[PDB]
């Protein structure tokens, strides 16, 4: 029983931060083999980028330098090519996620960890994250089995006080730019097949208060989230929430019009799994995967 | 900016989840040098459970009955001992990936990382609070028992906290890693029950303080109160009492926003009565009480917003 914030188990990521330092600027590096990926900021960045030898970047691993034997720019990633392998080199893929999608952030500050957290690609693709000065270069992942998928870089933070970053192949997530400029988040939306599958961990543990005798069409309820800044629900989250469907025996339309009751009526002093709001941050398989074991 | 509910990285503590099966039950070991420590409800059956024997239950164990199992390798045990409710299982090898290390018992209102595992191996990692009844609302499975809460302040890892059973309410019990149980519980499957629990009001103001490190007033007013008259107010809303000894503590907080925390305690007062007004403290609609002075002095700007 219970249901926390869950991230994945960090430590194949603590073996890969490192710390990037170029003239005044310093801030995180993953360091994959013998290759150190780290934001283009820490130097018209291809102009900047040719005056830099090797030798102008100091690159750290714990208490070790390692020498930069090269360097190339991957859109907003900066690739430093080391003279040193990392022995600690876990299985790994770069994987670009969708607004939705949950991952877990291993915040950095000079190439030293100091703690995880969990939290989910926004719709508007800005992560509320927990960030200070000398985080950049932080990464997210997930973890599949034993291998490591790398799916954000931390770059920037927004007026609003919440983050902007890239893939591990330097594409930013959302329509922003590495470099000192008005940008702003635009309005953001809840998650609402995520909402779903937390309304379904609710029940799972033994939170009922809000199930009613009623039933809706997809059309009918896409009304509704449209009202209350939801994203639209579609075909395949409904395909997605099955497997929670048939374990509580509570079809996904039927879910939906008691979302929907609760986004007309609201809470009346009551709380779902600790909360008073509608926790949008679990996606259907966070919820099938802390409800079953699955291990690391 | 922003507030997370941040967990300790994990790294130095998977090292050390083994597996560790008696018989039918397989749970999990903690393995720090030459020694695995793990729950001493291993031993038992589910039948042993309602009164057990753990004295005559290990006297009938050897050494080759505890299979200890770390990643893909079988370590072999050389002697068994038990401390209170924890067996610790001597081995032949000691672990090469041993954090720097201390055993440390924390009192309520604490806060810890907890690495949950099955099998020996590592699934998430969560953050928590030692509650004032002394359970913890994890989120554990069978399979969990076995499962460390940690502190790693500086590069020491500060193993306070053992998983070993679940109880009716679905909050968790466990002891400190010298097998001492945290609350009036017992490893016996009896007529056990959480106490009444109550909110950890220090917590909670040092809470308030970060969201004015972050930014955020909406919720100060011009009153401030007598450290008694709050304490009336505060237990009717099932609150801890504050002590001096919590005034204390927060007086970095209160010197680094100009706030007072008998002034932070008038806003707490009108919180409780008010509620929110359809607004949010942190991302939050309700008063969050597991981030500690210490934690939110770690995790927050040294310059208020
Ligand atoms: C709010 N930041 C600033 O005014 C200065 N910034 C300008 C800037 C411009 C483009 C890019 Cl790609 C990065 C940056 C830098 C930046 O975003 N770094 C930070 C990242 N994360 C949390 C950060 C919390 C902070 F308190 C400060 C700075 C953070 C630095
Ligand atoms: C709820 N517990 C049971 O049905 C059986 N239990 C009885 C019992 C009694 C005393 C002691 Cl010290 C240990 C245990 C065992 C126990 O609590 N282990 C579990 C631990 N944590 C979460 C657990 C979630 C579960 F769903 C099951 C089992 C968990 C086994
Ligand atoms: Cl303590």
């Amino acid at each position: 029983s219970g249901f926390r914030k869950m991230a994945f188990p960090s430590g194949k990521v603590e073996g890969c931060m490192v710390q990037v330092t170029c003239g005044t600027t310093t801030l995180n590096g993953l360091w994959l083999d013998d290759v150190v990926y780290c934001p283009r900021h820490v130097i018209n960045y291809e102009d900047l980028l040719i005056r830099k030898s090797n030798h102008n970047f100091l690159v750290q691993a714990g208490n070790v330098q390692l020498r930069v034997i090269g360097h190339s720019m991957q859109n907003c990633v900066l690739k430093l090519k080391v003279d040193t392998a990392n022995p600690k080199t876990p299985k790994y893929k770069f994987v670009r996620i969708q607004p939705g999608q949950t991952f877990s952030v291993l915040a950095c500050y000079n190439g030293s960890p100091s703690g995880v957290y969990q939290c989910a690609m926004r719709p508007n693709f800005t992560i509320k994250g927990s960030f200070l000065n000398g985080s950049c270069g932080s990464v997210g992942f997930n973890i599949d089995y034993d291998c490591v998928s790398f799916c954000y870089m931390h770059h920037m933070e927004l007026p609003t006080g919440v983050h902007a970053g890239t893939d591990l192949e330097g594409n930013f997530y959302g329509p922003f730019v590495d470099r000192q400029t008005a940008q702003a988040a635009g309005t953001d939306t809840t998650i609402t097949v995520n909402v779903l599958a937390w309304l379904y961990a609710a029940v799972i543990n033994g939170d009922r208060w809000f199930l009613n005798r009623f039933t809706t069409t997809l059309n009918d309820f896409n009304l509704v989230a449209m009202k209350y800044n939801y994203e639209p629900l579609t075909q395949d989250h409904v395909d997605i929430l099955g497997p929670l469907s048939a374990q509580t025996g509570i079809a996904v339309l039927d879910m939906c019009a008691s979302l929907k009751e609760l986004l007309q009526n609201g809470m009346n002093g009551r709380t779902i799994l600790g909360s008073a709001l509608l926790e949008d941050e679990f996606t259907p398989f966070d919820v099938v995967r802390q409800c079953s074991g699955v291990t690391f």
